[PDB]
């Protein structure tokens, strides 16, 4: 029992990362089946958008996400090969070894160390389980995950800020794929 009254729709979409990776129709589809699995007030408009391009209701797999208040969420969304069914316990800590590896007799002999047990046990696990780094939301978050921002996106985006609607961006994979606007209803 809480309120969710200011409803969101949406209202533009552009692309960014244009024939480098991810086309418009896997974007939005993308995005609508990580909100088909989420629990947000916001990107759930693009649930819809998407459910109803698709006329199949019967959209989103397993995702593994990490969530921020106004700042946008970031996940790992599955489809593609998702039938091995993944380990996702703590896992953007999970280390394989806090510790030299690499050429250990010419870096830090503190162990004998492991080499096999852990080490690899979640990569060959993703590299077989196929899956996809997403994030969506704000604005400073798209600068932090090591992307560029230009000058005709950023006076884009303002216009949209200075029109009084909401103004948001989409990344994946350490990659800028396209931005959203969206107004109140
Ligand atoms: N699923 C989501 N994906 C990305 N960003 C989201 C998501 N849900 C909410 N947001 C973020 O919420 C921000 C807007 O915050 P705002 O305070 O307007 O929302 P709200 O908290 O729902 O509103 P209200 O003040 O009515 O509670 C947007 O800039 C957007 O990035």
């Amino acid at each position: 029992s809480f309120t969710m009254h200011g409803t969101p729709v949406v209202n533009q979409v552009k692309v960014l990362t244009e024939s480098n990776r991810i086309s418009h129709h896997k974007i939005l589809a993308i995005v609508g089946t990580a909100e088909s699995n989420s629990e947000h007030p916001l990107g759930t408009a693009i649930t819809k958008y998407c459910k109803q391009e698709l006329d199949t209701e019967t959209l989103g797999t397993c995702i593994d996400f990490q969530v921020v208040p106004g700042c946008g969420i970031s996940c790992k969304v599955t489809n593609i090969e998702g039938l091995l069914h993944k380990n996702n316990w703590n896992i953007e800590d999970n280390n394989i070894k806090n510790a030299s590896l690499v050429q250990i007799d010419a870096s830090n002999e503190q162990s004998s160390t492991s080499s096999s047990m852990i080490i690899d046990a979640q990569i060959s696990n993703a590299l077989n389980a196929q899956q996809y780094k997403v994030l969506i939301g704000n604005r400073e978050w798209m600068i932090r995950n090591g992307l560029v921002i230009n000058n005709d996106v950023n006076d884009f985006m303002t216009e949209h800020e200075r029109k009084g609607r909401t103004a948001v961006l989409v990344a994946v994979d350490d990659e800028l794929c396209g931005l959203i606007a969206i107004a109140d209803t």
